């Protein structure tokens, strides 16, 4: 109001980092930070036009907005939607969300001096982009985004509608075959993807080990390390461009591989089948097989056969060279490297395939260990031309904010919109630099819908993370989300007359995918959990519904080969105002090293001085509770979930190992990095 | 003979490293080394068949000889040629030649225990391979090789005719364009070429400098170093696979570039135009121009415009960003790096283009600085597919042994055979992994005929290296070789009805190429030199001949775009028994660190205790005499000559620089490495 003092937003934000003699925080100060930000910074540097109409005009004229996007609608519908947007009542809930959106997400004039968009403008453009002319779908997307229910991945949210636009997808998984063409391509792909800001993970399990033959002459191959060396250099050059490599635990270079991190910027990931755990239990030895022999004798690559199921067969075939290391020592090295670097990530091959409803095996994952899909080899001509374009994996993501989803009765529309939005991201993608990525996305329409703010919700509702109530909720919540997503995908296939490639061989086709849901235990184990769904008007899918969907799926099929995937939510979290994963908060007042002050503080959603006790941080909760929560969700998520375990700095490799053992026994499909308290 | 002692060939070889109280060597001991080698080793482990016929049979049956080669002739002609071969009277002249041929060049049984070929068998197979069914040409090749007059490059000599065969060409030059596709391809090429043992050189002058824009955003590019880093790693992986990079002296990263060697295994090469020398003379500054601007404003890449001719224009255009360093300090850094590492190589751009008879500019050279040809850009699709296949350079080599050439009157047949042989190497090449190399070789038919044993000859004839007699001879000898090579190429074009691509724009077409030869100074300046040609029956081409060839060339054209190129002769030298280049011997008894004894000693050809004074080593002769000799040859060789300068270990960078200045003023097209005495 008229003449007011104190307008230093950072100072105000910083008050969040103060405790009073009773251990309380002045949460109000953040809000005052917001207000001061808008008054001293946002408003003064934002561009206001005489009307929406003249703005679009100008924005398209000076090369900011892409007229092609706007051209798919009657301009009037366009003006009406922006108006509906700015009428929604949207407010940033935290000083960091606001600042984060203005400093990194919103459109600025090319000289960088002024803003040209506000939150609702960006949402609007995203809705127009994804809706592709479908007015009713564009309004919904708008609504879902403004209400906080849906939040598309950073790369989509940022580029949609812009003239000078990045890619809408930024995370890829490529396989490498055991021949020089496939290697040269991989380095090329790294290069063309990295320059476009993509996260790229590479499978190494098919490469022949150090010492294997080449053209029949003995002891000649160099193994994976030198290829890692090349992929590493490509990622450094093209820059924001990060890499990963996955290697099967029973591959001959496994220890040399792990030893690179004892190569500086590549992330490592290990695939571990069940047999490896059995071996370590009985203090046995691990047999490592040569991909070179496996190819010659079995006619498929290392990364395409099933090690566990053929373990003994392989050890018996004298035509397959075997090498041996100490299983228990393997896990020991693993925990020690993880203790220091956070990775290697771990992908439980047997758990994954056993749960995989798609014909084929899953031999790798991504830079965040949440993506798990099938892939297939590409073959090349000597000039590097593709003679057979296989299928690799690009990964289209977005996430719902659990609290807001529960706060809206029409949960079926909430999910269906998101699925329709991600599906669009897939439909509009054509990654030209790497045909196997373009073929794959086009054949599978695979998408990854995820969740966030679970902790935020459970706290708001007075439930403690990890508790029997919590576990009950996360099981039934993922239960219902799954029902509506599969339904939406079925509708898409029906309204489009096509299904994902190879649907017929899926467990969706035969019906086996539903067995799980046809048995019981979908009755709320807890009384509070029954109360939450009821007070929200959400109906937990009943056996009839599943039985009905089974028939629809079997008859019409589904459009997307994969629907869910739960990554960590990076900085979109601050915008959407959600607690990052489905995992507990890493802190009450998360501190970030950003901006002209050095730090910006972020309070957890729905947290106040009267409910602090519900915000025990991830360290305090510990691994068990976290693993348990993820276990409940893993029973439904058809892909994976980035799972990080937070440990005190006195934890030991045995502690780490015991956690991983528990994760494994519990059904967890994958583990992201193990993190130790250090600030 | 019946019961003889002393059969240790190495011990006998080693006697060459002994001086008697009068400073004389027992050269006879080497011969005894040969004899003992044959008796104790070669004969006992060689496979003898009941007949030639059964041998071919077996060799083709067990997968050693390629029946496709033999199939181009009546088997009888085949048996007759092997017989003519073994009847020639061929003898190894030195213990190293023999051992070198048996341990590294001849065909062995796959288990490595026995030899399956002798010198004449390998020569025969090479003649059959290159002759391609032409019986008369196969006999000649056989004769030329057995007499010592011709010696094909190692890669050809070694693989021809073999079933399990390497490439016949192993040296390539590729250009890189200023875009990510072209970079990815380059790394790919490195990989596919290196695995096949090729030497690959890359042009970097077109890449935009560190700090240049990308997509209009300022300060973004990383320059050449990170690309060097990638090419370096590719060469380490694919292994025997060596690399080089060339950079224009006036490129903005010139000092960062040089600074990598102050990157461990890549060779460096610098292109230096005349202006740079003028600047250093007047202690001026060097202007470095940005390839990014040059492209935008001139529409061609840095490496395609003429810096010297546009120096001032460029400095004046305010649309071209300029950077500045101290010319004299540049040469200083150069000499200091050369002092320690031998390179950078140096290619005198202006000298080269001025002498280039082919339409286009020459912007790079090879790993040995003897190759100088034109090239052109390739353009790519985003999937890396070629949309326009440009022209890169592969390099087909072989060399004549001057002494033996002079020892045969029909010098016209000697040259014509060699040209026909190299041309075949070109005709049979199809490097599939890199289309620009295949296109180029197919469009130009470029070959590189070279010379060796010059010092061996001059010594035999009692002429001192560097002397006025010597200079007279090397000028007229290269004069005549040139006449017959151009003649042969003209005949080829005539008998094949086609010329090199772009002949019409060449100086061969207009006739300007001959002007040089139409004026005088082809009269032997020395009386001995007149005597040598006469005593050999070789007629120095007369103006009539040139005048006649001019008409023939202008009317029928020539087949090959380039004919001569004088590289250093590696180990083929020991086989052919020639003094390596056209440069003086590096030693009287060259010592090599090879074999079970650690060393093998090699005496120079035609050297005895009564003519030692004619074998002053390269150090003793010094740079001037060497440069001078090369100057005489450079006036005729249409490509280049690897020129190494040998210095005492007390030489200074000023000494090095003064040499390079003299080379430059003298016409030298290029300089290989500067070597300092160190053993
Ligand atoms: C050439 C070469 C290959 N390799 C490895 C890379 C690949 O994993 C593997 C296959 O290379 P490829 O190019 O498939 O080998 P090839 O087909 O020539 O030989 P083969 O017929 O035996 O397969 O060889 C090296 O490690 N170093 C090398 O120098
Ligand atoms: C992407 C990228 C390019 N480069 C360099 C490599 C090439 O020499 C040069 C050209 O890359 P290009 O892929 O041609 O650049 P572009 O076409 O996207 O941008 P422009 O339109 O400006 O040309 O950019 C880097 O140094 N680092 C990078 O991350
Ligand atoms: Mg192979
Ligand atoms: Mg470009």
């Amino acid at each position: 109001r008229v003449m007011q003092e104190t307008m230093d937003y950072h100072a105000l934000n910083a008050m969040l980092n103060l405790y009073d003699k009773a251990g309380h925080i002045q949460f109000d100060k953040d809000q005052q930070a917001i207000d001061a930000f808008f008054a001293t910074h946002v408003r003064p540097h934002s561009v206001t036009f005489a009307s929406q109409h003249e703005r679009l005009g100008t924005l398209v004229r000076e090369g900011y907005y892409d007229d092609a996007v706007l051209a798919r609608y009657d301009r009037a519908f366009v003006l009406r939607l922006f108006e509906h947007a700015h009428a929604s009542g949207f407010r940033f809930q935290t000083f960091l969300g606001a600042w984060k959106f203005y400093t990194s997400y919103t459109l600025k004039t090319f000289d960088g001096k002024r803003y040209l968009e506000h939150f609702e403008d960006r949402v609007t453009m995203v809705a127009l982009t994804l809706a592709q002319g479908d007015e009713t779908l564009a309004t919904q997307l708008t609504d879902e985004m403004l209400s906080g229910r849906f939040q598309p991945a950073t790369p989509t949210f940022l580029n949609c509608g812009k003239q000078q636009r990045g890619e809408l997808v930024s995370c890829f998984l490529l396989r490498i075959e055991d021949n020089m063409e496939s290697i040269g391509r991989a380095v090329n792909s790294a290069l063309q993807l990295s320059k476009r800001g993509g996260g790229v993970a590479f499978l190494l399990s098919n490469l022949r080990e150090a010492g294997a033959p080449i053209k029949r002459i003995e002891n000649q191959s160099s193994g994976v390390i030198p290829v890692m060396k090349m992929l590493e250099d490509a990622f450094s050059y093209a820059n924001q461009g990060a890499g990963a490599v996955y290697l099967h635990a029973h591959h001959p270079d496994i220890l040399r591989f792990l030893d690179t991190k004892r190569i500086k910027t590549l992330s490592l990931g290990v695939v571990i089948p069940d047999i490896t755990f059995r071996l370590a239990k009985e203090n046995a030895q691990m047999a490592l097989f040569s991909p070179y022999d496996i190819q010659r004798r079995y006619g498929k690559p290392f990364g395409d056969i099933a090690i566990s199921e053929r373990y003994d067969e392989l050890i018996a075939d004298p035509h397959v060279r075997k090498t041996y290391i100490n299983a228990r020592d393997f896990f020991q090295t693993l925990a020690e490297i993880q203790f220091e670097s956070g990775y290697p990530y771990i992908m439980f091959e047997d758990t994954v395939n056993r749960a995989n409803p798609i014909a084929g095996r899953i031999n790798m994952s991504n830079l965040c260990s949440e993506i798990l899909q099938v892939n297939s080899a590409s073959r090349y001509d000597d000039n590097l031309d593709y003679t057979h374009i296989g299928h690799d994996i690009s990964c289209n993501l977005g996430s719902l904010n659990i609290a807001h989803v529960m706060d809206s009765p029409d949960i079926g529309r909430t999910v269906e919109t998101a699925i329709r939005g991600l599906t669009a991201v897939s439909d509009m993608s054509h990654i030209r630099s790497v045909p196997s990525i373009a073929a794959g996305n086009a054949a599978s329409h695979a998408i990854g819908l995820g969740q966030m703010n679970l902790h935020g919700y459970l706290a708001r509702e007075g439930i403690a993370y990890g508790s029997p109530e919590a576990l009950d909720f996360t099981n039934l919540y993922f239960y219902t989300i799954t029902w509506h997503a599969v339904h939406t995908s079925m509708r898409l296939a029906r309204e489009r007359g096509k299904t994902f490639a190879g649907f017929a061989q899926s467990r969706y086709a035969s019906g086996d995918y539903f067995t799980q849901y046809l048995q019981d235990d979908w009755q709320p184990k807890t009384a509070k959990v029954r109360a939450l769904f009821a007070r929200s008007g959400i109906t937990l899918p009943t056996r009839e519904m599943w039985l009905k969907l089974r028939d629809d799926v079997m008859r019409y099929g589904i459009y997307n080969q994969n629907l869910q995937a739960v990554p960590p939510t990076g900085s979109i979290s601050y915008i959407n105002h959600a607690t990052s994963s489905i995992h507990p908060i890493v802190a009450k007042i998360e501190i970030r090293k950003e901006g002209k002050t050095g730090r910006v503080y972020y309070p957890a959603p729905f947290m106040t001085n009267e409910n602090l006790d519900m915000y025990q941080d991830a360290y305090d909760i510990g691994p068990e509770k976290i693993i348990d929560t993820y276990a409940e969700a893993t029973r439904h998520v058809d892909q994976g979930l980035s799972l990080t375990l937070f440990f005190p700095d006195t934890a030991t490799t045995r502690d780490i190992n015991k956690a991983q053992i528990y994760a494994w026994r519990k059904g967890i499909k994958s583990l992201y990095y193990i993190r130790l308290r250090q600030l």
